[PDB]
């Protein structure tokens, strides 16, 4: 059982104000810590919602997330929701677009995607 | 509280046997589902450990994970451990190399990284 528990997921983002507007203001993560790493040269923003932790490294040095084809490594992060329509409505009201609703090919449960300011796919799944 | 709970994290991997050897056999994830998507053309492997779910898309179409610099998007996945030395020993015994142990710059807790077969950074953090 060494690998049963996630400490955090880390994300690379391009712009500080975009990151606060999206993750903190809209998604409702709270700031745990914020520190500027002069050497690196970035901002490290740790965010908490519930027992979940999200670590965001912010820098204009990162090129675009590969697509068509996507690259090896982490692809997307999915959130479990109780009733997907209300979450979609909430996001749309905040100016966050969502893909049309569909069902999972192998499970039959509702799902869709929205995207962070740098185009990171974020899934909603019932 | 819409975004408080992770349904899963998705990973792109290059090789099927490498993926089973690493995630299932060594890390101890169990197979939840496995399906071949002819259209796509990949294998979708869903894995479960505890309440955690990991979705792995396996295909030789994905190019290398960007580094130097890393790209925008998901960067790494971190596991919470109780006593890091034993987890490191376990990994090393399974032929999985770990970076030298250090402490987190802002928290003082022990951490290190190991890497999946395609070079995805995976963190251990106390």
């Amino acid at each position: 059982m060494f690998f049963k528990e996630i400490h955090h997921v880390a994300i690379n983002a391009s712009n500080y104000q975009a990151t606060k507007n999206f993750y903190v203001e809209k998604l409702g993560f709270e700031v745990l810590r914020e520190n500027h790493r002069p050497e690196k040269n970035d901002i490290k923003l740790d965010l908490k919602l519930g027992s979940q932790e999200l670590e965001i490294f912010i820098s204009d040095q990162f090129p675009a997330r590969p697509s068509y084809p996507e690259a090896l490594g982490l692809r997307h992060l999915a959130f479990k929701v109780e009733h997907i329509e209300e979450v979609i409505a909430f996001l749309n009201e905040q100016g966050i677009e969502t893909e049309p609703l569909r069902v999972d090919d192998f499970t039959g449960k509702k799902m869709t995607f929205f995207f962070d300011p740098d185009g990171l796919p974020l899934e909603l799944h019932e």
